């Protein structure tokens, strides 16, 4: 993090007490909660220098996700160069072809940033920051995507001994991290709550008066009618 | 069937070995088959007296698909009628309203109808014998989709020993004669591809050097490379 | 939440480190707990805006809660609509016809709202917000209530290692938290109290040479004289 | 199938009992026999439009060999669009430029024709049928030959208890349909029928006093001296 005073723009390191926390959530809960998302955007929430993101990903990252995680950010910042040699008007770049910005910039490797965070806030642009920020969240979206796969959702039966709402969950979640596209998620999980869902539920579902067109109103249904036990 | 001609609409009855045959086609192939349904259309090809359906129907249908099919056909006809009292330019009704067509009238029940076929051929429009045949044609549809199930898709394995176009076909078949939207059954009939369809076959759609996108080219990748057995 | 500045009502997001918390509880104490819902009371405090409130339930709650609490929290918002158009003096309405609230304004799906917080908080009544904010805590205690059921009170026995104490702690908690009216609880809670709880305090309970007429008073007189052991 | 009449070309669909004969073949048969085969291209006579074939390749196809020559007629028919841009002189094309067939025109997508035969008759070159129809009988080749591998010839021997002519026929169908050379395959099922064909036979060929150069030569001399049992 930097400060633009009047001096010049001044590096602030980010807590190592949050960074510990945020080390523990992404140990505890894995990469892809919700919870560790929310907490990487608050984390992500001032535009940071390559040298602040590339310590927080060494230190809350194992060494085989960070090393995904370099190739995914630099591919993103790839293609951001790309965009920005296809449009002059890059909130990076400038108007003239001299503040034109390459990728040793944006890496933190150009002349005078190699290794130091206070020539590093000097040099860069805050557009420059904010595009490198949004270039490492998605790499860090798409390396937590790769880590761990989502279960395959045709696979998911509702055990003889769990419960009805833990099987829901369990399905909604692998639906909705799949492949699938969007408008295709809702008619799936109907469609599997009809089939799986062991075949008590199965007869509680087709003997409905009411014709349940929703994933909640299906969870509803049940939930009112089924055997307390 | 009836013939126009110059004395009047002369009936003339379907061939008994026609029906005969169509009858044995729907005692082996069953109701659903798109064969059973070209044949259907076949012999739904000349717009048919009210006599002819439900003799038809008498004869190629079992006893309870019968009942079934005797209810569909009214509810279908009660919407025609429907639809009739909401446009007076319906070809089976007149200008005037006393060619309005009553139920009694499309199901053969008017005077001068019950029991008569060439009566029957005398009083009724060309109009309405279309609207009576399609409408026989929608509750055959409806009944036809009732009597047998599709095999729920969610469910389908594919077998140690089965080769891999028969659980194609069949997981294509529960696929596209299911519930789902006409959107849905592709990126379905895909995803259950990856994830059902044994280890072996799983692995080599896994590590495919090229990206399918369509079940065609899913089915056509695996034939080349499958393990001959 | 939002604040009311001299520019214009600026959004200032919920504390991450609250939600994580809140998030925690929720995980280890449940939708129903007294200090859950007391928690949820405490950051329910400012009036939020759709967003604020969408985004917390989708992080604190699973995704089965959260497609219940959407479809509770749309019933309730519903409510509320029938009752503005029953009064044009909601504190979420104006005076004009021009001024009536609909469902996308409160959903947060109307016109430059769609994702936007800031534009939100722009366009947004603070009776839109508290009306916004009340309805979703009763769709939050509905959820809770359905998630999980209070167990049923006449089934309860007071096992032969339990002690006196984990019973009434068992016994009251399923009895108010079920359909039972409010006036009577205390004579149910009273009448279980003295043919459950097995027999060596059901004789205790009997003999007591004074008469008992309160839940209170017949746990303090089985705690004075019950059998240490 | 089309009658080219004084009104104008006027569409015949093809008999439902050839269509089902034709099906119940290819139930048998398979979609490899010659027989099945000389009876597609006997029902690939008259020139057909795309709705003849394509619902002709829905009734008598299943649905993972349907998809496949979905492809393979798509793939065949781009083939002839890029011969037609490369000859201006193509008997579905015209001479100026507004005569040029696109993909819609021919797969039936095009405008007016679109689920309407009559209309798709109308519009259509007698040209541009026939190429049609030789680039369906092409694409079912292709998906014949896909669905169903000729055995490998290298593997084949002669059972203990199999005649010779099975094991000739055999032998010679898995050798000719195969991927070798029609220069190679005279010599090779020569010198399989000198290796397999356990050892009785083998040493009757061995000790031929003239010499055979051909397989039906080498056939009718084991199937004149050969060991009556």
């Amino acid at each position: 993090p930097v400060v633009i005073k009047t001096e010049g723009p001044a590096w602030t390191p980010l807590e190592p007490k949050l960074i510990t926390r945020l080390a523990d959530t992404v140990r505890t809960k894995g990469l892809r909660s919700p919870i560790t998302m929310a907490e990487v955007e608050a984390l992500m929430s001032s535009p940071l220098l390559p040298h602040d993101v590339t310590n927080l990903m060494r230190v809350i990252l194992g060494p085989a996700p960070y090393a995904l995680w370099m190739d995914a950010w630099g591919v993103q910042l790839q293609t951001v160069i790309a965009a920005a040699t296809r449009d002059p008007r890059h909130p990076a770049n400038g108007q003239g072809r001299g503040e034109r910005t390459n990728l040793n910039r944006l890496k933190g490797l150009a002349d005078g940033m190699v290794g130091n965070p206070q020539g590093q806030a000097a040099l860069l642009r805050p557009g420059e920051l904010v595009a490198i920020t949004a270039s490492a969240l998605q790499a860090f979206r798409e390396v937590a995507r790769l880590a761990e796969p989502a279960g395959p959702w045709a696979d998911i039966m509702q055990g003889p001994s769990e419960s009805f709402v833990d099987f829901a969950n369990r399905l909604i979640k692998a639906v909705e991290g799949s492949d699938l596209p969007p408008s295709a998620r809702a008619p799936v999980i109907i469609d599997c709550f009809r089939q799986k869902s062991q075949p008590d539920i199965q007869q509680l579902i087709r003997t409905a008066p009411s014709t349940l067109t929703t994933p909640g109103e299906i969870i509803k249904y049940v939930l009112d009618r089924q055997k307390t036990a």
